[PDB]
DNA sequence: TTTTTTTTTTTTTTT
């Protein structure tokens, strides 16, 4: 129903000191013009194919529960289930796990696989999603029956496969269950293909309206970060950040600059100047 | 029957063009001269791209009818709650930004300073809000007018009125929608105010670039343009901060076009007007 | 049966052969299409902005006062009052809603009824105050009144393509039975490449919202353009569309607004 | 049964076989589907105002006055008045209902009269199967005409499939005529766009039970509104189709005329 | 549909080394091996693209070079229009379309007799009954249906019709017509025909078993000048462009170039 | 499927205790590490550049000497013409090119020898010709116990872009959560300017034809680029451009192409 | 408990 301006003395009061800020990792010029994510903000991520969408995730989810202690929930469908969780041992404990068979059957035959698991999932603190109303209600005893405090999903056109009125309703639901709530959402959707001139994926700049399904993913989401590289060029591990859309503070731009570590799979903040 | 003559309708026009109009806009002093400010029963239609300044501009309207007026206005802002609306307005009335620091969050939690700008405010009843199906939206605008006597209402962002509703054809939701508020506002006298967003353009820059809005550029209908009887459109190119006002439509006046200017200071939150 | 042989026909053929509603603005136009007549369907076309029932309130004033036919108005977009204090201002030479400090002026200065009555003193205009009962109300016009001009305002409110079908079939078949004219506005739709049509775009037939029988049924189109967002908004060009009673077509004449009186009056603009 | 072999044949073929209806106006129209025919369906078609009932009227004229066959319009469009008047002007050279002096100075207005309806020739019309039935039947009709055919998908194939079956019966010279569709991308037809096949509005069974489809197209917001382009569209006699040829409409007189 | 790699253990020798033909670019019966008996062969193209021709001279070859017992079913015309068709189709001379010719040629007897002098052909002017009694009583081994359009009903009908070929075992020749398209240009100006463009319902292509379509640029730079199209064939599968052929209007026979 | 992670103690330990690599040219082996279960390949090149034939070279020595289960669901041609494919490619002629040696094979017996070679072992099958296909390519899987499956000439298989991002969101699925190499073969689409796919063109991420979800569910993507008209046309460019487990691509190696007995070898072309 | 025509609006690609 409708409310009285009066009764709104002792909610803004309990609204005034609950909001809260959780910070980014791997770039400090994203946290300087976004302040953070808050109970009720959903963020898009976006980048071309291939460019780095899921480890920057990954790295934000990993950094988010064992550094902070928020308890972060997943919902990857690129992906199963200990693929996911393999890398996120491999990438807490600053190695590429996966990509090598050696390390693989060394660590499962001294016994340090135990001390590689206990110490990240002991808390339980991370919690993972198993693969259009089934999802948000999945979404909905993932937040109330457990208790996560931010919620990631992951390539966002599985959920719609007319396109263009399914993911319009789809990001206002998603937009409803984030609001009323108090949860970060992630939400990260592709990019459709350039018209002319060179590709995303050789390091065109990305403008606003190619999310790609509809122009309803830029009008519904608070934050919009997107990821830019060139495999074809000099450096193809030389990220670029760019804040597209900030609903709460009205700074955008080009935040900063990343590099990408081969050896751990960790990017971290680059001290380059173009 | 409804026909009426022409000859016995004498009185109500002489109580007609005796009393109303006005209720000038704010922050540019060019937009009220092509207007001539927003009258009852009319529907006023602002739009943008996104993140451009349709929903702080409205804001910054609403606090200007509402506390240095009189007039009862009411807000149905459907993007945010109704906890960070309310408090973004005791912000723009003391001239900082109350959401975007927790160092005076905290400091007028200490001192009880936000008891001062609370009653400062919301001392008289003008400021009418609503927290959350298109048969009880409007119920809910024709429970604020009937019962509580609103002078202004807002609707922010008609795209999640349409778009919450299981419906096959988007148009025909939208022209009915449009259709019956327009009725509304014509049979209650109340100024209405919508808000609403822009479409994908085809090629070349896009709205958040530059790009000059046009008439034909509304999402969703040509209901849009058609029902509405005075249309806003802010366009600003992230100078990220200079803010042009365009009249695309007025019914009563013939001046429509480049109205003027308006800048945005980043420590209080207010649109000035802007020379060039 | 039904069948009538066209050699039993010379009585009902001589007491039909023993110009018509001429306009005002843009003298091309009763030059064109030779002006209105008893029975027809005329559709006004533009986009929004362009002055279409400006066009038409112009048209109800001069075929109320100098020829004195009955007119009836249905302004389904707005309201009796505001329609009624237009044509007064009109009339008058001034413009009236648009200006406040004449208002208050004219009312207590007493020359308010002066000027209600020099133009409302005969029974000659009849306005419509708001499917089946708009077709009720205007069979109460033509029947209980006797209006020979019948102006709508506004076609798409009415609905709530088959449907739109049945309206102009019943409307033509209400014009053709009885012989009132008949003028019905409607509006364009959205196109898809290039301009709008209010940044001066030329109107097609194909460009008619709901259906494509709103040219089916009708016996002429008329449309206005004019250049918005220009360096003049004021100068209209007035094209006609459709003459099944003659046959030309194109563009005829062009309006200047003269923003001082308002009243489209025609002018000279070569190319 | 109903079953015939083909050499218990040879009597009905031997008289079957020992042109029809031309056409007045676009000489390439009779030179490619050679007119007109019994028991058949023809479609003239084009857009609002391209002149499609000038066409048929000027042609339900010359097939009543140089033939003498039975004449029956259908004009559901218009009233019984202004089809005759119109015919009468065509025939006199001269455009009757526009020249409004004219009107009152004939009235030799049964001079006029007599000499185009002194026999019994035109039947106008003031359900409509069995008055097409009566038409035929009680009237000796010929030629058959209709104008509009909107206000009579299933309930428009199932119409198209009983006209076509009356035309069989009867062995009518049947000419229909309908509109083209709202065309979603590009011109109009207006403007001079050529029309396609898919062309016709409310199904598919007017291009399938019908047996000839003559179409107009004139650009009429253009330099010349005056200059149709014929086409033909479908042919089950010749199947010869396309352009045929170009006519000028001499507005003074009325007459569709070739150059 | 899977296969193992032990099934072809003979059958690739069988690539190392019919039924009724066909008339006119002769790589029809060359891709699907010939007409054969309980089929539902299927000739769907636009109107004026010419089925009731093709489907006609291929009753006139199926009737004076195999002598095999053909009934014909025109319901889009009558019995003596498709009779007379007939004859000037076998006699090189286009007939009802010549004024002149048709009342001087009447040694019509001795051009009647040549091709009707057996018991051949038997023509058509309660439908079910018909096409058994043509069938049992008359030694038809093709019958052709000119006419599906006026005659769930169709769903029926198509289904009575398989079962009727599958008790007997007769070639069997259907026509209908296609669907209307809704983007781009139409069958007559030369669109290539899709499997899906058929009217009524989905079960004409799930109850056939082969599929020919015809196009030609109609309002076109040349009109005469066909391409034929397989689209389905449960023998062969193989598919696609057949061949070219041209009308040549003064005889009525779709010859190969 | 909400999954706390605790109970996930023993199911990783089941996970870590594989690539199947590519043989012909150690260039893509050098940047991909093989293929593990769920790894989507899709293989493209110019207009005749040799798709078909890398694939099946790649189905043929992924079969008879590793020993896995190779189902092709070759649809460019039939089951014979591939099986003839198969036979005298492994054999080291050229089968199809002469009739000489079709004739010579079968009457001295020696075709009975080059079936036990090959289709003994049951490591390889076939299919014979779109949600029909995922039912049958379900139980190929699943039932007949394979690891390698390939689907050819995606053009005849599928507004020819929702059609074509289900088809590829489901095979995708499919390829996931079962355990399956599922090689695609597509095609490319045709060049606006510049010089064409004939004439040695660098190959881009964004050709590939009818949607742009081809290019974003796949795992691997290969292509292959031959001048036909330059000085060396036997001469084809390996391309790696996409790379989801590693991420390093560009130009993987060269293979020459063989007119003696239809395969293509690796090279040690310079530049 | 199935199949064909008409029409206004938002996106992704095609020779
Ligand atoms: C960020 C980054 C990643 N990589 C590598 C490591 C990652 O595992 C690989 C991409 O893995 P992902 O980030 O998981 O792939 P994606 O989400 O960007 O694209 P898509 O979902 O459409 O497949 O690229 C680099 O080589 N350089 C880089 O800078
Ligand atoms: C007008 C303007 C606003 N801003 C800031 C003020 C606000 O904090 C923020 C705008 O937030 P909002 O007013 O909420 O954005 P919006 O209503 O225009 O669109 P949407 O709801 O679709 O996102 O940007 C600028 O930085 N520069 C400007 O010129
Ligand atoms: C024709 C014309 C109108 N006008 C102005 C004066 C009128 O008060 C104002 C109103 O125009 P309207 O006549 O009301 O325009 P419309 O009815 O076609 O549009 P809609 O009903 O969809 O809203 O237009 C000009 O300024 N110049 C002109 O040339
Ligand atoms: C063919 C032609 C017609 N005309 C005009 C003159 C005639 O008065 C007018 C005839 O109008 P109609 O032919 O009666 O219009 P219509 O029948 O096509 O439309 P509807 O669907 O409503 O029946 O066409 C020309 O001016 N030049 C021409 O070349
Ligand atoms: C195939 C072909 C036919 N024609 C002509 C010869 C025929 O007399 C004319 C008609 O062909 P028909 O075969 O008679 O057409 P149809 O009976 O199948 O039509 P529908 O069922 O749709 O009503 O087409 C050509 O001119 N060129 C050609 O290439
Ligand atoms: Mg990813
Ligand atoms: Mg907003
Ligand atoms: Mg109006
Ligand atoms: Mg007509
Ligand atoms: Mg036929």
């Amino acid at each position: 129903g409708v409310v009285s301006a009066l009764s709104l003395r002792e909610r803004i009061r309990e609204h005034l000191s609950s909001s809260v800020g959780l910070l980014f990792s791997g770039c400090t010029g994203i946290n300087d013009k976004t302040l953070g994510a808050r109970g009720g903000e959903v963020i898009m991520v976006t980048s071309g194919s291939g460019m780095g969408k899921s480890t920057f995730v990954r790295q934000q989810a990993l950094q988010w529960g064992t550094a902070m202690g928020k308890k972060v929930g997943l919902a990857m469908l690129q992906e199963s289930v200990e693929e996911t969780a393999e890398d996120l041992i491999g990438l807490h404990n600053r190695v590429r796990l996966r990509q090598s068979d050696s390390l693989k059957r060394e660590i499962i035959e001294n016994g340090k696989f135990d001390q590689w698991f206990d110490e990240l999932f002991g808390n339980d603190t991370f919690h993972l999603y198993d693969s259009t109303d089934r999802l948000l209600a999945k979404l909905a005893y993932m937040r109330s029956g457990l208790g996560c405090d931010v919620i990631i999903l992951d390539h966002i056109s599985i959920v719609v496969s007319d396109e263009r009125k399914m993911i319009d309703n789809l990001m206002t639901k998603l937009k409803g269950f984030a609001k009323s709530t108090g949860v970060v959402l992630v939400v990260i959707c592709h990019l459709k293909n350039p018209d002319k001139g060179k590709a995303h994926e050789e390091g065109r700049p990305v403008s606003i309206t190619d999310l790609r399904g509809s122009g309803a993913l830029r009008q519904l989401s608070d934050t919009i970060i997107a990821l830019e590289r060139n495999q074809q060029g000099d450096m193809p591990n030389l990220v670029l950040v760019r804040i597209l859309k900030c609903r709460f503070t009205g700074d955008t731009g080009i935040a900063g600059y990343m590099e990408y570590n081969k050896e751990t799979g960790w990017l971290e903040p680059s001290s380059y100047s173009g």
